[PDB]
């Protein structure tokens, strides 16, 4: 089964909204070194044609969100990115073909038949500052076809993302304007205070070294795997934790703890090197004042829990779980603010959050249905990208009544990552 | 606080009754532009968990209330809404936390989670999820019923047959006392000569690119107010010693409330502004409408004036030109407003800006919803955009009673200040 690129279409505007060379600068969040990689996900559809009706929603959206089109650039005095966008910019628009049908695949849910990485152009990080926005089309013999997002993490996150799709999706569904106009204006509402100054939540968490590239680690050969986890299996263990810490567990804390502790005793991790779990929260109804409606650049800071993997790989679940529950309290205006500041005082430094950290990244609720081009919402949806919050082993929480946890990990490490899976899938929890 | 989303469950009708897919067309007053919007509003229940017998009450409900898990999509022909009924599709019933008592919170009344007890599509993606159920469990036995329904699909008492059928279910019922009739082209279509009369010709205009609900007014903040039986009386009776007239609550609170909203905006004098509410008119068409249409029955009564003149003349003045404005309720009034939307929907049909709407929520039962916990203690709207304004208002149920009023953020200080002259009995009726 064989994919296949017949043409690569470069799709500018419908009717231009730039002039001439209109050069935006990326806030102190876009500038994270973290966020300087290509964020490469999918979407799967069942069921005139999808390529022309991409295309054009696209066009149109491109009047609002030309700044997909621009062109990623290093800045002359200081070493953060910087936008460039002018009259002619376009996004291209791969096609594609794949000889089979996506239901002797699985609609991609199970395991990889060998050509979803060839499903989203896979650029290394510099051709990616040229089109730092790439999307595809592969067309199945099926009737049927996958949609696939190569976007540079500097210009949007999760949910600036979903209101760029939102956008191309009402408009193929014959909406007369977009119901969210973008608002840029980063460097305004996301940047750092005259006197910068950062508290101990955000110094705790946070070294500099110029040398330490938190991808360029030498971990191995990492595999991407999902697993099925019942509804049934998470109030088994809420329910447990409950007996044992008088306290109750959401999810995201519990199944977090659960795949922490397999994650970093399964890579047999030294006693005493320090670990943590990261991950991402959205902060734009949190500043004061709160950010504006259409703000789609990098609204999140990343949250941290730490811990020496000896005592993560040895204590209780619900002291890890009770640690996770502790790290979303630190979520606040001066937070941010002092993340930002730090981001002010070391960009040049090297920021980093050391070795041992694993991104858990929740997208359960986001609304993947209303992407919906006129063959409805996707099927499934899946990432790719294996770099993610400083983490080379991210995990990801996506959409016999459960969700799919998917989980990246080193292959040294995946077999006994497999096991406590299904220890877990079984009750078997070994809460201590 | 904390409110945790637990899971989302897609309930599907029990004895799914399409083979074929069948789009199902709207009415005309289903398709008023006005309606292109979502509507959220909760009920609080107090005291075989609410989750699973709301579900088990959903889907057989589903059986005869499909229409409900389809898809809004704009029809080949035309701009026109129609409504895509297909084998397979579902009503999604999120489901849902919070590690409170509900006494703890004051209920819902005192008035901060509660944007999040139901959820918040844009009107395009309330196309694609018309209607979405959401169940929300806190800790001493009680939850909310939280419901975002896209407005095209149904009204007020459109959603009511359909939960009082969920309700009746829930409690027992063997089968659904009465069927839902769509019939709506049927029903609700235009006469082959359209004819618009004057009573609907001088209330709306056309503008293609005239959006009601995105105007530029800054932002919208809601506010409670509670208004005793003790200052009402007072009002209506010094609006009688003054003018001989009697007026309702609705006429005299309402203009109250219209004259403070206008004054608060800095509206320029000649400026023209518009009070404007939903009158049920399935008991008032020549032949009525039967008991089971579930869709829009409700036509937009408006009552108009210039700013200048609302915020200087007497309240008595005011409140007449609200009770006149129920004159022009009638058969041809329906028949006209519905002919307008077959003659200019695509031009854009808008009562133009200056638009305070109100909404009427205190003597319609809200307690025949019982699914096995009593009757509903609480019940709050949530949306603020209705009826073409953005500055909506509600008269809320008896637990006096609350006026709930959205307000823009610059005009809120001096209505806070205009309600508590209200509250005072300062009514300065002139
Ligand atoms: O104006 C209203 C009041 C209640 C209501 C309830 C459901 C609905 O779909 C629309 C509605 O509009
Ligand atoms: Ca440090
Ligand atoms: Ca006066």
């Amino acid at each position: 089964a064989t994919l296949e690129i017949t043409d690569i279409a470069l799709v500018q505007p419908s009717h231009q909204p730039l002039s001439n060379d209109q050069t935006l600068s990326l806030s102190h969040l876009d500038n994270d070194n973290n966020l300087h990689v290509s964020f490469r996900y999918l979407r799967v559809y069942s069921s005139e044609s999808p390529s022309a009706v991409v295309s054009a929603s696209l066009a149109t959206a491109l009047v609002h969100y030309y700044p997909l089109a621009g062109s990623l650039r290093r800045s002359a005095s200081d070493n953060r990115f910087e936008l460039l966008c002018s009259a002619g910019q376009s996004v291209p628009l791969v096609n594609a073909t794949v000889n089979c049908t996506l239901e002797s695949v699985g609609y991609l849910d199970g395991p990889d038949p060998g050509f979803v990485e060839r499903l989203v152009p896979d650029p290394t990080r510099e051709e990616g500052m040229v089109n730092p926005c790439i999307l595809q089309v592969t067309m199945f013999q099926c009737g049927g076809w996958v949609l696939g997002a190569s976007i540079h993490h500097a210009i949007c996150d999760g949910l600036g993302a979903s209101l760029f799709f939102n956008a191309m999706a009402e408009l193929a569904r014959g909406a007369t304007k977009i119901s969210i106009e973008p608002v840029w204006d980063r460097e305004r509402l996301l940047g750092p205070r005259e006197k910068p100054w950062v508290g101990a939540p955000v110094r705790d968490f946070l070294s500099l070294d110029k040398d330490f590239d938190p991808y360029g680690q030498a971990i191995g050969d990492v595999k991407r795997d999902c697993f099925f986890v019942t509804d049934d299996s998470l109030d088994q263990l809420k329910a447990q934790l409950l007996e044992k810490s008088g306290l109750n567990f959401t999810t995201f804390e519990a199944l977090g703890a659960y795949i922490w502790r397999a994650k970093v005793r399964a890579a047999k991790t030294e006693e005493k090197e320090n670990v943590k779990f990261v991950y991402s929260i959205n902060i734009r109804r949190l500043m004061n004042p709160p950010l504006p409606k259409g703000y789609w650049g990098n609204g999140c800071v990343p949250m941290y829990a730490q811990i020496k993997a000896g005592e993560l790989i040895e204590q209780p679940i619900w002291k890890t779980a009770e640690l996770i529950k502790q790290s979303k309290s630190n979520t606040s205006d001066e937070y941010v603010r002092s993340f930002i500041d730090f981001q002010e005082l070391h960009h040049k430094d090297g920021i980093n959050a050391g070795t041992g950290v694993t991104g858990f990244t929740d997208w359960r609720y986001l609304g993947h249905s209303t992407i919906d081009f006129g063959w409805g919402g996707p099927v499934t949806v899946l990432p790719l990208s294996n770099k993610l919050l400083g983490s080379m082993e991210p995990c990801f929480f996506l959409p016999d009544s459960g969700f799919k946890v998917l989980v990246n990990l080193r292959e040294s490490a995946m077999p006994e990552f497999k096991e406590a899976m299904d220890k877990f899938h079984k009750g078997e929890f070994a809460l201590s």
